[PDB]
């Protein structure tokens, strides 16, 4: 696929997240997916 | 492994500027990685 991915490190979530399928993620890389808190994203391992 | 399709949630401050995904062990061992492997995201 043309460009540049957007890859990120893996950590655990946070206790309270756990099991809602969320996925916290900064303004930075918010900003190269294109994405809005409350988006939808996929994951897949790099 | 597998694609999987999450919600995007704000990070806490002391992850901002670091790169990192928050992900649970339930999407984790669903994609194929541990803790400390980088991961493609993508809009959906």
């Amino acid at each position: 696929m043309p460009g540049k991915k957007v890859v990120a490190r893996v950590a655990e979530a946070y206790a309270e997240d756990v099991g809602k399928r969320v996925v916290r993620v900064d303004k930075y890389e918010r900003a190269k997916v294109g994405v809005k808190v409350g988006d939808y994203v996929e994951v897949k391992k790099v």
